[PDB]
């Protein structure tokens, strides 16, 4: 599965900022539907860096494992454009944007009602994808997108939904994967090559830390020489000040690597509270 775009069928309005080696892009898709009908429809354009075009098959893995997949809380991949000399994704256009600078903009105004329903959705998609033995692998509250916000009046939760895996980590120099401590998991450090089921576990429990804590980024203190021996001495992740989810987070990010829990069973956790 791997569709195509005309590059005469995408319009480029406004930017939306840098990304992991992307650039993205608001844009419209004008497409034929039924009745001889032209039916354009928002999208998200999202363009490989031209400096970094050799990660270009990374990036299109990434493209060709979402487009099979449909799921409530995956961001959807309408397909790909060879627009030109760049490689670009579409995909489904998010009206809130990135969940990161959410939590960070109304930080004191999030619930904790707020942030259980959310992280429910994200173990949702993530039970989803280890049902299916698929690999994500880039599990951070950057990625995450908030389609819908808290509406109490009308009793409709927040929506959030995951974006593409993005570029593998396998690929990545081991430069940037160490300033990527603590989403990227101790055994990927050692040995990038160790890409897991577990891998993304480790990922959901730092990212269950940035909601938690209202979009802080750990060990944003830290450079990226120090955070290597914080994996090495086995620190934990001081709980944030809510310190209401830190208990499950100590067992998702477990350093054994096959004593992380299944999303089955955080799921139960998450209703249990
Ligand atoms: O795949 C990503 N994002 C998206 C996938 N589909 N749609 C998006 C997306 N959509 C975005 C929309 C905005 C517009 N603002 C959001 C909040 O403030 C008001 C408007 C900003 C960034 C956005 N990113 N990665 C995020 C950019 C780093």
């Amino acid at each position: 599965v791997f569709h195509k775009i005309r590059n005469e069928d995408l319009i480029f309005n406004e930017s939306l900022g840098q990304g992991t080696f992307t650039k993205i892009f608001k844009g419209v898709r004008r497409e034929v539907g039924d009745y001889g009908q032209l039916h354009e429809t928002e999208v998200l354009l999202k363009v490989l860096d031209k400096a970094h075009r050799n990660y270009s098959e990374s990036f299109f893995e990434a493209a060709s494992m979402m487009s099979k997949l449909s799921h409530k809380h995956l961001v959807l991949n309408y397909g790909v454009c060879f627009c030109g000399d760049e490689n670009i994704l579409v995909q489904e256009f998010v009206k809130f944007g990135s969940l990161d600078t959410y939590l960070k903009k109304n930080k004191n105004c999030i619930n904790i009602l707020w942030k259980l329903e959310v992280a429910k959705q994200l173990a949702a998609a993530m039970h989803f994808l280890e049902e299916n033995t698929l690999i994500h692998g880039n599990v951070c509250a950057k990625n995450i997108l908030l389609i819908r916000e808290e509406d109490r009046k009308t009793g409709n939760p927040p929506f959030i939904k995951l974006s593409d895996p993005g570029i593998s980590i396998t690929v990545l120099p081991k430069d940037i994967l160490q300033e990527r401590i603590p989403w990227v998991p101790p055994e990927c450090i050692e040995n990038p090559k160790n890409l897991n089921l577990a891998t993304d576990k480790w990922s959901f429990g730092t990212t269950l830390w940035e909601i938690c804590s209202g979009g802080d980024k750990p060990l944003s203190a830290l450079d990226s020489q120090r955070k290597l021996q914080f994996y090495e001495d086995r620190h934990q992740l001081p709980a944030p000040k809510a310190a209401e989810l830190a208990n499950l987070i100590n067992n998702c990010m477990d350093y054994e690597p096959d004593h992380r829990p299944s999303f089955r069973a955080i799921i139960r956790d998450l209703n249990s509270l």
